């Protein structure tokens, strides 16, 4: 594209795969109740399924684990499937096309209820997870609610876009991301399943995408992507603390990034 700045985020261990909930270690370093928080956090895994196996075609894509939602974008044969009725068919060149037919449908469901989502999941299976969100919050010092006034600063922004790269397969990544709100600020072909190779050869699958006049830089947890953004001359932006983001956000609103 012609932007500018790509912000590649790594929000797993924080919101993707918050796997500090239901191990019960998020509660032991920040002095909350361990029950409380692998409750929350094994509903939230329900829902995420709940809506993933009746929307997004999990049970079939489960094996069939992409990286991008356009890479088997060449053996579709581009059809209005309307009327295709995916329970009725051979899938269990000819399985490609069938198998592309569902990233297309994930895709089309994706773009239309991002900022609808009772309307992909019918209410009051929504109010149930703002409930969801809200207990769980109520934990984390609002820390998605925090982390998205930085993601809206950057897609505000028409030189700057941001971009998500986890280890989570595609479909619950989407899963998430759709259920959790943030749909708006990642677009569907900015987000990328590091899952079977590794987050560097999503990194190397970024830089060739957007070119060598953008600056790149990289917002996560952890340091798996420490090197992983060295090797590449990305400057990585760690996360850990919740004054990390008010100065991640700070440092953007002085145009600093
Ligand atoms: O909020 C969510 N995560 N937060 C994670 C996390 C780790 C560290 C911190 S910072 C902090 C500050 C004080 C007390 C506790 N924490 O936040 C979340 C994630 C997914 C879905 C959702 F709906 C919500």
């Amino acid at each position: 594209n012609e932007i500018e700045r790509v912000f590649v985020w790594d929000l797993d261990e924080t919101i993707i795969i918050f796997h500090s909930l239901l191990t019960g270690t998020f509660a032991s370093r920040y002095g909350k109740d361990t029950t409380t928080s692998v409750r929350i956090g094994l509903m939230m895994e329900e829902m995420i399924f709940n809506l993933a196996d009746t929307h997004l075609f999990f049970n079939d894509l489960e094996d069939c684990d992409q990286i991008h939602v356009d890479d088997v974008s060449s053996d579709d044969n581009g059809q209005d499937l309307s009327t295709y009725n995916f329970s009725a068919d051979g899938f269990h060149v000819d399985w490609m096309r069938k198998l592309a037919f569902r990233y297309r449908r994930v895709k089309e469901m994706y773009n239309t209820y991002k900022n609808n989502v009772g309307g992909l999941i019918g209410t009051p299976k929504r109010e149930t997870w703002l409930q969801l969100r809200a207990e769980l919050e109520a934990l984390t010092d609002l820390w998605l609610t925090h982390s998205l006034k930085a993601l809206n600063l950057i897609n505000s922004r028409p030189n700057c876009v941001n971009v998500l790269v986890t280890t989570t397969q595609l479909i619950p990544a989407l899963a998430k991301v759709l259920l959790y709100g943030l749909g708006s600020v990642f677009p569907i072909e900015n987000i990328y399943s590091a899952t079977k190779t590794g987050k560097e050869s999503c990194f190397e699958r970024i830089m060739q995408r957007f070119g060598r006049k953008a600056v790149y830089v990289v917002i996560g947890d952890g340091v798996e992507e420490e090197q992983g953004a060295k090797k590449h001359n990305m400057p990585f932006w760690r996360i850990s603390c919740h004054a990390d983001l008010e100065a991640l956000r700070h440092a953007l609103e002085l145009e600093y990034l």
